[PDB]
RNA sequence: CCCUGGUGGUUAAAGAAAAGAGGAAACACCUGUUAUCAUUCCGAACACAGAAGUUAAGCUCUUAUUCGCUGAUGGUACUGCGAGUUCGCGGGAGAGUAGGUUAUUGCCAGGG
């Protein structure tokens, strides 16, 4: 099988194997920090998670 | 203060064309080349000497926006970023369209 054909595919097959558990988790907190974000003039807290 | 003439600032056509109104003052057209001046010839422009006449033109004002110029709100193109992917967040045209536009203003002189 060529190899270019053979990296292209391995390539999308790890990207389209995401769960969309993790994603919905994903969506929940950034819905969250702009939410937070929209606020004006308080002391948040920030963790870094990445 | 206002009209007119001259001189600045504020730059969006503060643009040209067509039609109408006036001209007291001011301005312009207009008179003569002969005096200094100018033209690669020509008082046309300019230069000089003056006021007989006029709104015809330039100019000012009023006009349909006829040509131009300017321009929405949305939408789209495009773009930054993202463990949401033809998506999530942020910014947002050009063109077109509803429209709008023939300025405004500081201070010198003449007199209404």
């Amino acid at each position: 099988i060529k190899r270019k054909l053979r990296l292209q595919l391995k390539k999308a097959r790890f990207n389209a194997s995401r769960s969309r558990s993790k994603n919905k988790c994903f969506i929940k907190r950034m819905e969250n920090n702009r939410k937070i974000i929209s606020k004006n003039n308080i002391n948040v807290q920030v963790f870094l998670v990445r």
